[PDB]
Order: structure tokens, then C-alpha cells, then sequence
């Protein structure tokens, strides 16, 4: 037998960081969950009990906090690139660092219509994430994303004209509910290393903002022919607004809301145009995926 | 043996309802999870296999949808009272109906600075809940609450002067992080029945708004001596602003953020005044409770 | 305003303990999650920022580990009683200690048909729990339970003869699936203090074993007329086998499995006697409760 | 813009199936959660609102139940292959079917030392899974796995000799706790189609059994030099016992149990040889991965 692939490190490292402006008293907080997995000349730790090649996961944990202490933790694309670069530069035998960061929301509170200098609220479990793969001799590959953005529209969603055969029971509809949890990923052009990442720092926050804004506006305004058609429109627009992105990926569940026929009860009408009460379905759910690139 | 207590029904009933304004095109959505448990002369279903006394849980489920179809689902205090009242009035042998409602957030989207007529976003897993106990001959007892309101302040929290003995290792602090998940309950004066509940309908939304506003403002502005002291201030203010409430209950975890001593590493200073990077602790957590009433 | 009730302490304290037999090499592990909440003359911590009355939750945490170090952690009824007793005896102003313990399963592995001296497997998320309320001048009240015991029977469950009216759509059935997650609680006679608890130590493990054995055997062998009827039989038997228990409580969801009519597809028969494929329903679910005592 | 990749279908389809022996009265149950995602000439559903190319996800759901009705659902490798094959053979424009199956445990109960004909218990959340990719012109690729197998050993785990530098604080140890959640995957030689899968049916259950048995025995008996070294031994043995497997993948968290120094309290000794009480750490955790193939 032989090791064909191997990576190891520390997962689920919770990190908080605060910035305090000594002049204004305004404080700003950041919270994330970090995973760092390393690859390199480490096969003998698996095959020969040779731990000398292992950078202990406990040490990787320490390194995550130390790096957050000495560097900005925002935008996460930059932090992840600095962290990953550290491992491949520090250890000669480590050749790739895989950094995943989940950013948690801490939005400044408004109290009496004025932003508070040091109080925050978790407004939704929506996350901003990055996957930063730092590979020696192959630069830095970054995938940025937003996830857990849960939305619903109560009309202006349709689904008709689909294939009908002996397995089909679904009725065509010209007016249905559409609800999903948005998982959207934009994949950046390869970067040659940390300097190139630094040269584009402002584009990371800007592109995340565009992705979110396009997602929400398209969802709200598209009289949707299907999840497929709507998600494609989102991807197209994001690609047109940031030329440094190569592809856009969407992963969308169709979280179904079923009509409830109540005509068995005193002839109550609750279907079609009379539909007011629906049953949200926890499972199963449609799952619709696509990766969109440049023609 | 004998039945000392018994209640049964349907839990986890997901319900959506939409309101459509035919004139303006504006739609409004409501989503909840409902539990209804009944008590009454039902002991023989347990002791003698006598199912004739059982209103099937499947039927309770149907009744929840039918009631949502024929009545407003807001405020949840009203809906729960109508639902509970139905069971005790409809079935002679049913003497209590216990209705729990969890309201899910569907906040209208703003697109290009203008509210959208039929698109919504789940802004946080914060819930608005009610527990409505409808008991024949004993009126309606309502407990309203907000839960899952997750907040953090990065300073203006203290904890010193606590008891110190041979079990104590915690250092006193004059500046720490405070984060919690707010669970706040206001208990209403007993109502004699559904008419009395109806007579106070506007106070339900108003009191929920006050509870939330007081929670947030007190959390942000109190230079906290402890969780205990801060939560008490919240309770006091809510009681002073709604005389129909008898008590206010708070349940607050202290979700700890620990300093990370990094001086072992190149003498890095990250404690006390130099503290920037912290380790959020998933567990354990302090848990602080109190019920506040009128003197 | 005034404090009407208050309790505080530390929740979610994970604890592991190992016992090593120096003679045989056999090791035995215990793992639990502990919550300790205290009551007493502590109202001024809430109303006057008087932290001198507070035993810090961090100290309660330390005390949990120290007590596990100096005392057996099994049976959990005993450990919880020792822990709770400590707080009310150690602190004059603390008058009640509320101890909740969740015991996690670590079952010894069998390797090549022989029990292994120090390797364990988590065989199910089924828990064994206790709630031990130690109240000064009122002894020790213990509620023991098993929870998360998930079971299914594929026949010998029925439900017919229930009430039918204009809200009823459920068909009567003489053969259905029954699945539930068992939550069973036995409430012990009040104990005057720790000595009395100690005098009954062997009965705690024995009664837990009986409760589980009765639950499983009754579930498997009862041709069930309803959840209500079956759970009552379980409670009766447990009460008859341990006279130190006063009441038995069951909390059982009916986790529904629905038939799937496939006759629309090539006349496939999958209902009634031909039912082979079913759709498990995640929600909603029936919820059936009862507390059984002695006549 | 252009579609670079696309797949869609139904996720989280819960399925139960029962087998009844008319002669013996013995019944056997199977429960799973199924996902089916399709690829093919479907890009116009995304780019041109052309739903004619869409096999509705609702129809995919129906097809999953119909296929379970007409075919054995065990072993899951076979069921997934039959299901995936159906879609690519039935629809000319569908060229790949991706089938994921999670099998849930329903182990027959033993009552009074005798196996019960129709009562089952969920003994752990451990799952048996398959990923079956059916691609037209490229056969069937199957990955089988076990997951959520949670284990602990209280000694005979070591970790010393790892790299030590300015980022290192971890002490070397010659006796520690090792606990993990086993995720083990065996990847089968490509199969040319469903007939070839059928020709190996008995090997699927046998290889799952071997994987589990090897996992448990190696975990229990290896005086472990590291997670890396131990997992490699498992992979090697599985590969040596089934020549139709090409690679074995392990994904193992190191779920840390920390010593608790209590010497600050009355000089209590709870470290090293005196270590009895430990603090399980929920996060962070080491994460160790490797894919092992044939040399
Ligand atoms: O938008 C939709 N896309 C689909 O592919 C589908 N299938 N069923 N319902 C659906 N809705
Ligand atoms: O606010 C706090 N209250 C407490 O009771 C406590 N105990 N430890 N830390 C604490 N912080
Ligand atoms: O056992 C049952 N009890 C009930 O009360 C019930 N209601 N619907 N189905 C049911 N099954
Ligand atoms: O088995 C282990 N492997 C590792 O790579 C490691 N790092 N810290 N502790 C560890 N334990
Ligand atoms: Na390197
Ligand atoms: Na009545
Ligand atoms: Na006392
Ligand atoms: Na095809």
C-alpha cells in the first residue's frame, strides 16, 4: 500500500478579534471559524510513525491566533492568504495550505437611531466564507461565498412546461411560492502569491457586496420561470461586474410550500387563487446547481 | 395505578399564511410552528384502550390549518387564544388546550431603497413565541416571549467583587466581553376568555416591541456589573411600561470569550489592555435566571 | 419591582472520568454533561449590583470537576446528590442546588468475542439523565430518566375507534407502523438528605435497567391500541417493580410513516396489505404524554 | 456567459421499506435518505427558460419510491446503481445520475434473549452510505462508506516526536485519550454498468463488514503513535482483504480530552499518572485525512 493523498490540521478554531479606535471610542468586532489543513512531505507520519514531519495541529491552532494578532482579519480572503502563505513559507516540507474561513455576523446596533460604538447583534446565521488554497509553485486559489441567506417570495414564481411522462404527477403552476437558502460562490482568477492578493484587497468586499445585492434584487424582481432560470441570471450579472472572477456557482434548495385543500371541510376554498394557508415542507427538497463561466 | 396527569396532541405543525392586498398588490407573509396539546376526560384512552375520547392528533392538525384559514394569525397571542378556545368549546370532554406558537421571521426586502411588495428575508433565527393555556373555568393564561436574540458588547461589561474561597480561580475584571442569547418572557394578567383577549389586541405587538427595544438599549448602554444586574434593569423597565404584565422572566447564557495569553510567543502582548484576539468558548457557559414581579 | 425567583450557575459542563483497575488492567469510562443552578439569598446581586453573594459560575465549574475527582460519578443520582449537597452545606446563604446530569454512552467494545479492557463505542445517542433538586430543609428530590431511545415496530400497532366529526380525515387502521423516541421519567420518593440517598444506591441502576427493559418488551409485545394505551402499560409495570418510585412519566412522539399510493403508476399496489414502501414524515408529529401514579 | 456545469434533482427523500416473510412472520425494515441529481443536455433550462428538458424533481421523487417498490433496496450499492441506471436509460438527454444514499440503523430487538420478528431499535446514529455515479459511456463509479462511528480508548494512545519550534506549546505524551468519529470510504473499481454491479452483489455487505471490523479492531489494539499511523493501518488491511477496492479514505477528527490541573485546590493530583477527571473539548479539533491506494 501507499499514501495517494494526505492532508491534516485543525478544524473548528473559533476566533474573535476586536479593533478599538483610541480617538473615537468606536470598536469593531470580527468573529470567524477557521480550518487549516496542510499537505507536504508527510507520508512517513502515516506509514512509519515518523512524527518529526508533523507540525502539530495544536501548533497550527496557536499559529492561527498569532496570525490574527499580527495581521488584519478582514477581508477574509486576505487573512486566509496570509495564513496559508505562512505555512508553506515557514516549513520547507509543507507544500500546500488549505484555509477555510466562516465569518459570523456581528452587525453594529442602532440605539435611538444612532450607531452604538461597541454593541452588536447577530442579524441572521447568513455566513460569508472563503476557501483559500495556497500551493507552492501554483499561487493562491480563492473561492469566496455567501451561504445561509434564506429568502421567500410569495408570488411571481412559476413552473410549467416541464417534461411529463408516466412518472409525473406534479401539476403545472403559474403562481407559486419560491423559498431557498442561497449558497453562492465566486471563483477568483489564480493569484501568483500574496503580493497579488494584496493588490486587489478592495475588490473582495466589493464583490461580496455585489454578489449579495444581485442575488437579492434578481430574486425579488425576476418573474421566475424556474430556479434554474433565475439562478442563471444572478450568475451572469455577477460575472459582468467583476472581471477578476472566472466562474460563479449557485447551490439552491427549492424549499417547497404545498397548498392545503380544505374543501372537504365545509367547502372551504384554499387552493389556486384562494390559497392563503400553506404547509411548509421540511423534506424532501429540490436541489438545483450550476457553475457559470465566460463564453 | 392511575393517571395523575395527561395531555396529548400534535407538535411541530408548520404553518404559512399570506395576506394579499388586491388594491395595492402588497403581500404579507406569516410563518409559524404550532403545538396543541389537549387535556380533559381522556384517561380511559390510556387505561382501557377507549379511543372514543380521543380527538385524533391528525384532526388537531387539520383544525390548526382550518383555524388559520378563517382567522388572523397575528398577533400570535390572539391566534393561540382562538385556537385553544375552539377545542374547549367544541368538545364537551376537553377542558384545557395548551397552544405553543413559534413565529419565524420573514422581513420585507428593501430593493433599491424601496420595500418590495412580495419578497422577504429571514433576518436571524430570533423567534417571537407564545404559550397560551386555555383552561375551562379558568380563562386564558398567556406567556409571550422573544428568544434567540444573539448579541455581543466588546466593552462596558465588568465582573468583580464576587465571593472568593478555596474553589475560586476566576480573576476579577473591569473590562470584559459580554455575549448572550436573549430569552425574555412577559406573563400577562389572566384573561377571562377570548373576548378579554380581543379587547387588548393592540397591546400584544406593542409590548413585544417594548420588550425588544428595552432589551437592546439596556444591553448596549448599561456599564454592566454582572448579567444579573443588567437583566434586572431590563425586567424593571418592561414592567413599568405595561401594567397588564404581572412578571418578566429572563434566561441568559453568559457565552464566554477568553483572553489568549500569547506572551510565550516572541513576547506578544494580547492580555488586559492589549487584548485583541479572543477564543470564543462553546461550552461550558454561565446560565443566569430571574423572574421579576411587582413589589 | 422585586425579584420573585432567581437561580444561576453553570450549564453544559462536559465531564469525563476514568477508573483504572491496577490489578486487571481493565479501565472504565464515564462521560456526562452537567448543569448546576443555585438559589438562595442572592437577590441583591440582581437589584443592587452586590456580587459578594455570588459564588461565581466559574467556581461552580471548578467545584464540579473537584467533586468528580473526589467521589464516584455513578450512579448519577448519587453524584448529583453529593454535588448539590456540597453547595447548600458549604455556603450558608445558598439554600437550593439544582443539578441536571446527562450521561453519555461509552459501551465497552467486544473484539474477537472478548471485552476490551480500554476501548469503547458510543452505541446510540440514548441518554440516561437525572434531575436532582437539593433544597435546604426539604431533602433531595430526584427524577431519573432515559431519553433518545428510538424504536420502530413494523406491525402490531393499531388506531381505530377515535372520535370522528367534521374536522376528521384520518382513516381507521388495523395495521400501521409505530415509531417513537422514548422519554421516560421515574420520580423517587423524597429523600431526607444524602445519607438516605446513599442507603438506596443499588436501586438506581436497577430501576433504570427495569425501566428500559419494560419499555422495550412492552413496545415489542403489545399489540397496541394506541400510543396512550401502550405507554400506560409501561408505567404500570415500572411502578409495580419499584415501590420507592411515586410516579412514572412518559413523553412519546408518534413519528408517522405514511403509505404511498402508487396506483397512478402502472396500477402499482402499495397500500393496505400491499404496503411495502412508506414515506417517513419528519413533521408534524403526534405528542402523547402521561404521568402515572399509585391509586 | 455559459453554463460550465449543471446538475439538479431531489435531495432528502426519506424512504422506508419493509419485507414480510409470509411463512415465518419475520419482518425486516430498511430506512434511508436519498438524493438524486441529474446531468445532461439541460443547459437551456438555465439559459432560455426551456423547461421541456427538465425531468421535474417531483418526478425524480416519485421515481425513487417506485424503484424502491419494484427492486431490493439492499445492498445500497445495488439499489443506487439500479436507480441511477434508470434515469440515464429512460431519458435520452440525461447522461449522468448521481445517487447518494444514507442508510439508517434499524437493528432487530432481542426480547428475553430471542430476536423479535417485527420490533427494531436505532442503535446509534452511525450510517452506512453510498455515492453511486452512473455516467453514460463511463459505467458506474461507487464509493461506499461508514460514518458517525464514535469511539474512545482511554489509554494506549501516544503523541510525541512531533516538530517543535517557536509556535509549539503542546507537551509530548506517552499516554493520552483518543476519541474520534470514523468516516471511512472504500472506492470500488469502475463497473461497466448494472450487470457488472449485480455480479458482485455479495461483496458489498461483506466489504462493509470488513471495513467496520478492521476499524474497530485496529482502533482497540493499536498502541497508537498518532491518528495518522493508526488510520493508515486500517486502510492497508481493508485493501488487502478486498481486491475490487482501489482506494480507502479515512477522515478522522481528534476529539480532544484535556487534563485538568487541580493542584491549586488542596494540592489535588489529577495530572499524568494521577489523571482521572478530564474536560472533553467540543472545539477546536484536529482533523486528519488520507487516501491509501495500492503501491
Ligand atoms: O424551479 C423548479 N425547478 C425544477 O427543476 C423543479 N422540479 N420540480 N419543481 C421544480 N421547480
Ligand atoms: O455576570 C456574571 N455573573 C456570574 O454569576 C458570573 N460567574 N462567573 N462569571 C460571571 N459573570
Ligand atoms: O396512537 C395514536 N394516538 C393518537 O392520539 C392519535 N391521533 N392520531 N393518530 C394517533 N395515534
Ligand atoms: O495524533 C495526533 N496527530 C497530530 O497530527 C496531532 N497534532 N496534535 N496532536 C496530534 N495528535
Ligand atoms: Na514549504
Ligand atoms: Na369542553
Ligand atoms: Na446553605
Ligand atoms: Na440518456
Amino acid at each position: 500500500s501507499a499514501v495517494k493523498a494526505a492532508r491534516y490540521g485543525k478544524d473548528n478554531v473559533r476566533v474573535y478579534k476586536v479593533h478599538k479606535d483610541e480617538k473615537t471610542g468606536v470598536q469593531t468586532v470580527y468573529e470567524m471559524t477557521v480550518c487549516v489543513l496542510l499537505e507536504g512531505e508527510i507520508e512517513t507520519s502515516y506509514t512509519k510513525a515518523d512524527n518529526s514531519v508533523i507540525v502539530a495541529t495544536d501548533s497550527i491552532k496557536n499559529t492561527i491566533y498569532i496570525t490574527a494578532k499580527q495581521n488584519p482579519v478582514t477581508p477574509p480572503e486576505l487573512f486566509g492568504s496570509i495564513l496559508g502563505t505562512h505555512f508553506i513559507e515557514k516549513y520547507n516540507h509543507i507544500h500546500a495550505a488549505h484555509v477555510n474561513i466562516v465569518c459570523h455576523r456581528w452587525t453594529r446596533m442602532d440605539i435611538d437611531g444612532k450607531p452604538h460604538p461597541h454593541s452588536f447583534i447577530r442579524d441572521s446565521e447568513e455566513k460569508r466564507n472563503v476557501q483559500v488554497d495556497v500551493v507552492e509553485g501554483k499561487g493562491i486559489d480563492i473561492k469566496s461565498s455567501l451561504s445561509g441567506l434564506t429568502v421567500l417570495k410569495s408570488t411571481n414564481s412559476q413552473f410549467w412546461g416541464f417534461l411529463r411522462d408516466e412518472y409525473t404527477t406534479l401539476k403545472e403552476t403559474w403562481d407559486r411560492i419560491l423559498s431557498t437558502d442561497v449558497d453562492a460562490t465566486w471563483q477568483w482568477k489564480n493569484f501568483s502569491g500574496l503580493q497579488e492578493v494584496r493588490s486587489h484587497v478592495p475588490k473582495f468586499d466589493a464583490t461580496w457586496a455585489t454578489a449579495r445585492e444581485v442575488t437579492l434584487k434578481t430574486f425579488a424582481e425576476d418573474n421566475s420561470a424556474s430556479v434554474q432560470a433565475t439562478m442563471y441570471k444572478m450568475a451572469e450579472q455577477i460575472l459582468a461586474r467583476q472581471q477578476l472572477i472566472e466562474t460563479v456557482e449557485y447551490s439552491l434548495p427549492n424549499k417547497h410550500y404545498f397548498e392545503i385543500d380544505l374543501s372537504w371541510h365545509k367547502g372551504l376554498q384554499n387552493t389556486g387563487k384562494n390559497a392563503e394557508v400553506f404547509a411548509p415542507q421540511s423534506d424532501p427538497n429540490g436541489l438545483i446547481k450550476c457553475t457559470v463561466g465566460r463564453s
